[PDB]
């Protein structure tokens, strides 16, 4: 169980269910998951890869609520970045010059 769907279990749930075909476990056995991130829009204005997530932000983490205040996606995108600077077991791996077929995602490795 969990106290309030922390980001750890929130990511294990998103991936376990497969919310996006670009984000998933490359080796969930050792807790290794890679994300696609942005590969087209300089930043947003089109991120179907992380579009259904970027929204869960605010209403999720707990920094905003629709139907009460105004929405602000600017800071929401800054949160995802911290999601990588968090959990002291993640290892961002966007491949260098070996695993570069035609996507190259930020493969984050989580230690068990």
């Amino acid at each position: 169980p969990v106290e309030r769907m922390r980001m750890r279990p929130w990511l294990e749930e998103q991936i376990n269910s497969n919310t996006i075909p670009g984000l998933k476990w490359l080796n969930k056995e050792k807790k290794i998951f890679q994300i696609p991130w942005m590969h087209a829009a300089r930043h947003g204005w089109d991120v179907e890869k992380d579009a259904p997530l970027f929204r869960n932000w605010a209403i999720h983490t707990g920094k905003h609520q629709p139907g009460i205040d105004k929405p602000d996606p600017k800071t929401w995108k800054a949160n995802f970045r911290c999601a990588m600077n968090s959990l002291p077991d993640i290892e961002e791996v966007k491949d260098r010059s070996i695993k570069k077929g035609n996507n190259a995602f930020r493969v984050y490795r989580m230690l068990p």
